């Protein structure tokens, strides 16, 4: 589990999305894993405006924040879970590191802010949704 809270809105993996946020829905993509809902409360967290491919990522599997270099965001095939099919996600960066399906929605940091979310995982693979590129989150 995990969100991203900037100004007044809320990030989250669509797949982990609840009834109150797609009752709030702002903006959902399927191929990328993600979901944006309305807040009342303001946020305050910075997301990265930047090219960055190293970071920290939170891993609530492991109670710890690991050091990763990452991909940039591309188009990845990736395997079927419990639920959902086999497919081609977007917008997805990858990096040697530990991943279980409880640790999607960890936050992964630059010295800039939030780069991205977890998002997959599977053959010591660890990969992040990234969110830099949504540069309406900040206005
Ligand atoms: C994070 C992880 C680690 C190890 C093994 C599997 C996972 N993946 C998941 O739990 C997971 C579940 C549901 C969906 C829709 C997606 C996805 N991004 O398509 C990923
Ligand atoms: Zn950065």
């Amino acid at each position: 589990s995990g969100a991203i809270y900037v100004g007044n809105y809320r990030v989250v993996n669509r797949h982990l999305a609840t009834h109150n946020d797609w009752a709030n829905l702002v903006w959902e993509d399927s191929s990328r894993d993600l979901l944006v809902s309305s807040t009342t409360a303001q946020g305050c967290d910075t997301i990265a405006r930047c090219d960055c491919q190293t970071g920290v990522y939170y891993c609530s599997s492991r109670r710890k924040h690991y050091p990763v270099s990452f991909s940039k965001p591309s188009l990845i095939f990736v395997e079927a879970s419990e639920y959902y099919p086999a497919r081609y996600q977007s917008h997805l960066m990858l990096a040697v590191g530990h991943s279980e399906p409880g640790d999607c929605g960890g936050i992964l940091r630059c010295q800039h802010g939030v780069v991205g979310i977890v998002s997959t995982g599977g053959n010591g693979l660890v990969g992040f949704a990234d969110v830099r590129d949504l540069l309406w989150l900040d206005e």
